[PDB]
């Protein structure tokens, strides 16, 4: 029985929509607003996802939020990569149903560099050709992908539940590989992959705060919980304090 794979087939959530009115002219306001609103329907889910994963009552109570919200924006972005592979071919970004970015939505929302980058992204599963069990293995590290200078409340807790889940990826390359180079380039593949998330989460954590300072001036609304998290949370990754880990760092 694959039991660590059953759970996380389990947990993934359903389908999140927007709330976007689609059958409107685009503007950069609206546009904005509704990403916003899908990012804070999200963060219900991911924190239901979160919650729900094996090992995850071994993190002190006190860090299992911190965690969560460190990693939300990375998480976004891995599972919408993941969407637009799989729903469209990497033709538009699959952010919702009802919230598909072709290149004019790109260019309104003002963070098309960003935009393109997950595109990539998006391409990069097919040309891995990662399959839905390794996305899923995947997107469970990148939770634990994500720490402060000053340490968690019980980082060892953290440190044995990532290196957990770190091993139950190696048990996913190794299981139709019969050849430890094959599964050592497989790793290669995948960390590398999870790494290039870290810069996008960090180029949209950049917008998103300077888009809240400017809120008030622009008609954007930015929902209870992900303000919350932009202006507490985000911070202490822009200015250094809290770190992503990177496999591949020199
Ligand atoms: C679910 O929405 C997203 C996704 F699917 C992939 C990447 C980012 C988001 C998202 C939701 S709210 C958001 N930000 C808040 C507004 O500034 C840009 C970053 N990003």
């Amino acid at each position: 029985q694959p039991i660590f794979l059953n759970v996380l087939e389990a947990i993934e959530p359903g389908v999140v929509c927007a709330g976007h009115d689609n059958n409107q002219p685009d503007s950069f306001a609206a546009l904005l607003s509704s990403l916003n609103e899908l990012g804070e329907r999200q963060l219900v889910h991911v924190v239901k996802w979160a919650k729900a994963l094996p090992g995850f009552r071994n993190l002190h109570v006190d860090d299992q939020m911190a965690v969560i919200q460190y990693s939300w924006m990375g998480l976004m972005v891995f599972a919408m990569g993941w969407r637009s592979f799989t729903n469209v071919n990497s033709r538009m970004l699959y952010f919702a149903p009802d919230l598909v970015f072709n290149e004019y939505r790109m260019h309104k929302s003002r963070m098309y560099s960003q935009c393109v980058r997950m595109r990539h992204l998006s391409q990069e599963f097919g040309w891995l050709q990662i399959t839905p069990q390794e996305f899923l293995c995947m997107k469970a590290l990148l939770l634990f992908s994500i720490i402060p200078v000053d340490g968690l409340k019980n980082q060892k807790f953290f440190d044995e539940l990532r290196m957990n889940y770190i091993k139950e990826l190696d048990r996913i390359i190794a299981c139709k590989r019969k050849n430890p180079t094959s599964c050592s380039r497989r790793f290669y593949q995948l960390t590398k992959l999870l790494d290039s998330v870290q810069p996008i989460a960090r180029e949209l954590h950049q917008f998103a705060f300077d888009l809240l300072i400017k809120s008030h001036m622009v008609s954007v609304d930015f929902p209870e919980m992900m303000a919350e998290i932009i202006s507490v949370q985000v911070p202490k990754i822009l200015s250094g304090k809290v770190k992503p880990i990177y496999f591949h760092t020199q």
